[PDB]
């Protein structure tokens, strides 16, 4: 243990380290949501970093198959990653389909109590699918790929989530943005 | 891709990302070292976080042994975290054995030229077991450990790291986080 704690990387940030877990369907928002949440605490002043399934997946998690035992780990490596940032007096936005709850929740566990704020990206399938910007449900009906969590493979919704975005539609990224903004704002996490 | 790049996210800390990784064998001061560096930073203004083997190796690679592959599993995880850590505008001390040359050299080339540090612990086992601070050398003869690094298990030098650090003797954690932070300081890493 080093003398320099959490609560000294907050005063040097005017910041509270938390992990926000965005979660939801491939289309449903999540990678547009991180990005304006970013943009908008950055502006404020405040230090930000996203952890995107994606990227993650092409380094750290490199290693790792879409199997739901790989998708297990693939949350669990996250959300360990995740605390960390934590800790170092981040604001780190983890955003990756996450689809299976007791993965989800095993990663809260590892936090302290306010410290995980789950984001549900509440959109249907329908709707994920009419988007489709990457293609990617076109080519799990066209057989490309097996196993495309939403087709044929399951996602398990947050039954207790903290921030439940996109229900409604015509609200943008900016819009849900400022809602999450607004909820650590009241939480307290925007300032040491 | 977001809007919000690194050197905005160093643009706000007034620093660069970069991954100082330290390595040595068990007792060689990496630990000393790391948490002198952290509050000589932290006194400038400058925010750090230091990767710690053991502490890792309780959350993210909880599942890893110390068998050779499961070494090199753990150090390839710590590279890509500690690149995260760095793109994030953080300068991130990994303090690991990490006693093999190859991978402690696909650590390096996850970063661009400068980006990453390596700092040798350059104290001969004699010194190293002699303080066997936590006991570890004491267990290891006792037979306790087998393929305990140093002893029964091989630690490799750096051919060619940027500071080497302890051969001297009578040279203090501060001195030698002294010097590291003269390096950075003059390679422009501790502004933006
Ligand atoms: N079978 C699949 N299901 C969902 N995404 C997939 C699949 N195969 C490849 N992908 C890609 O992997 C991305 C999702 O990765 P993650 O967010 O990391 O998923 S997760 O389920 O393990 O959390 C998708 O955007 C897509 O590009
Ligand atoms: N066989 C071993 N060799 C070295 N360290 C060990 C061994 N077994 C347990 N340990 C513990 O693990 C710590 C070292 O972990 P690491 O720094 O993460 O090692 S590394 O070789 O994989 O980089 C030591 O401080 C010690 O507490």
């Amino acid at each position: 243990e080093c003398s320099v704690e959490k609560v000294d990387r907050q005063r040097l940030l005017d910041q509270k380290g938390c992990v926000i877990w965005v979660t939801g369907l491939s289309g449903s928002g999540k990678s547009t949501l991180a990005c304006a949440l970013n943009q908008m605490l950055y502006q404020k002043g405040k230090l930000c970093y996203i952890l995107d399934g994606d990227n993650v997946r092409h380094g750290l998690n490199r290693d790792l198959s879409f199997k739901a035992e790989d998708r297990a780990e693939n949350i669990r490596r996250v959300g360990e990653v995740a605390k960390l940032f934590a800790d170092a007096g981040i604001i780190c936005i983890a955003s990756l389909i996450s689809p299976y709850r007791t993965d989800r929740d095993a990663c809260r566990s590892l936090l302290p109590e306010g410290d995980f704020v789950e984001v549900f990206m509440d959109v249907p399938l329908s709707v994920c699918e009419a988007r489709d910007p990457k293609g990617l449900y076109k080519l799990a009906r066209a057989g490309k790929i097996k196993g495309f969590t939403g087709i044929d493979d399951p996602y398990e919704p947050p039954l207790n989530c903290e921030i439940s975005l996109g229900r409604e539609g015509g609200t943008s990224p900016i819009e849900m943005a400022e809602k999450v903004v607004g909820y650590l704002d009241n939480k307290g996490y925007l300032q040491a």
